[PDB]
């Protein structure tokens, strides 16, 4: 009956299953999706994850028992096979199933690569698990277009995550901005009120530009905005949006930022994972890895957990970082990001090629009773010591 037909369809279209992170990251794929590509997507998720948690400051799921305790990713062979299964929007995330859908494609079928679209949808999984309480489409953050620019603009933004250089702008998004008429560039206020009902969806790109403008030029506002969402503080979020929307000088800065982004189009890259993740790194004793990381990052109270994946094992090293006297959450955030990236580049300078697989982030800003900056710090990497 109808049971055999749904399962037969999934077998025909998605015969392959690839399992990572002790069963919590599952790629269901067509038989023409290469295993090299599967591996790239796994390490891409960790790059996006690391930058997301740095910005949000939380890595604990907001709810207990939700479907996205297991992330499933269904990657069809081609645009045609994706369409039949539902039309072509590139990809889609469904939070109550913890699942997103997209497809492999050639350069002749899309300007966007599979890894770019994957990075976008993975950001929606991160938003929905770690930042936006309740379910997508429900509650006050899903009235009045409150989060429409944010959900889609920060998903385009974090799709540009790198390993050791933070979040970088993406060439194809800048190309959309650059190709637009100057006269038609959205105001800050227009972008913050855009919705899925608009005449076109250029808000994805102007929404990206708001996120990137705040990231580079006003991280205090980005941090406060993320904290209001995290805390389901509608009043604080609305105060921030109104202050951004009503300040002409803020729009001037955002317009200037759009133009600087356009000027970067020619020389911009496409952040995708390095081939260095795919190398055969070889054995390195686990204790040496953990000790070298803890020393380079100046981490105390360190714990580690090991996970099994289809093609390798990984480790997640958690520690506390207590630095110097705090210069405020916002100045601290900037310093912490620079120190952490500098550590990642040092550990990869020379040594085990496995150090080129490391991603790192920090969360849960606080200060001690002596007013020292304090962060929970997290490293993730390949583990070749069974
Ligand atoms: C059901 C549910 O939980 N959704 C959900 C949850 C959390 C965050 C966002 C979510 O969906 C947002 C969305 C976006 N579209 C429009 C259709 N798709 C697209 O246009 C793509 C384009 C992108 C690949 C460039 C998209 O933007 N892909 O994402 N419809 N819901
Ligand atoms: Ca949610
Ligand atoms: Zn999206």
């Amino acid at each position: 009956d109808h049971d055999k037909f749904l399962d037969d369809a999934e077998k025909h279209y998605l015969p392959k299953t690839y399992t990572f992170d002790n069963g919590t990251f599952i790629i269901r794929a067509g038989d023409k999706v290469s295993e090299e590509k599967i591996k790239r997507l796994y390490w891409a998720s960790r790059e996006v994850k690391s930058q997301f948690h740095r910005v949000v400051g939380n890595d604990k799921a907001l709810e207990v028992g939700n479907a996205d305790d297991v992330l499933t990713m269904k990657i069809f062979n081609s645009p045609e096979e994706y369409k039949f299964n539902t039309t072509d929007n590139g990809g889609l995330y469904i939070e109550p199933r913890g699942t997103f859908y997209t497809y492999e494609r050639t350069p002749q079928q899309s300007i966007f690569s599979l890894e770019e679209l994957f990075r976008h949808e993975y950001t929606h999984y991160l938003q929905a698990r770690y930042l936006v309480d309740g379910l997508w489409g429900q509650g006050p953050f899903y009235e009045k277009n409150r989060l429409t620019w944010f959900d889609e603009g920060t998903a385009e933004f974090f799709a540009g995550s790198t390993r050791t250089s933070g979040v970088l702008p993406r060439k194809l998004i800048l190309g959309y901005l650059a190709k637009d008429k100057v006269d038609h560039r959205y105001s800050l206020k227009k972008t913050l009120n855009s919705g899925y009902d608009d005449s076109d969806w250029m808000f994805y790109n102007y929404g990206f530009a708001v996120a990137h403008y705040l990231y580079e030029k006003d991280m205090p506002t980005f941090i406060k905005m993320n904290k209001a969402i995290l805390n389901t503080d509608v009043k604080s979020y609305d105060e921030i949006i109104k202050k951004l929307s009503d300040d002409a000088n803020k729009n001037t800065e955002y317009q200037n930022h759009i133009q600087e982004l356009v000027d970067k189009y020619q020389g911009a890259g496409i952040p995708l994972v390095s081939d260095d993740y795919l190398k055969d790194h070889g054995y390195k004793k686990a204790s040496e890895v953990y000790s070298e990381i803890s020393k380079a990052a100046s981490l105390t109270n360190t714990s580690v957990t090991a996970e099994k994946s289809q093609y390798f094992n990984t480790f997640t090293l958690r520690g506390t970082y207590t630095g110097e006297t705090s210069k405020g959450e916002f100045k601290d955030w900037d310093e912490m990001s620079k120190k952490l990236d500098g550590t990642l580049e040092s550990l990869a300078k020379n040594s085990w090629s496995g150090y080129k697989t490391l991603t790192a982030y920090f969360t849960n800003y606080r200060v001690t009773s002596d007013n020292k900056v304090q962060y929970d710090v997290v490293f993730h990497g390949v583990l070749t010591d069974n």
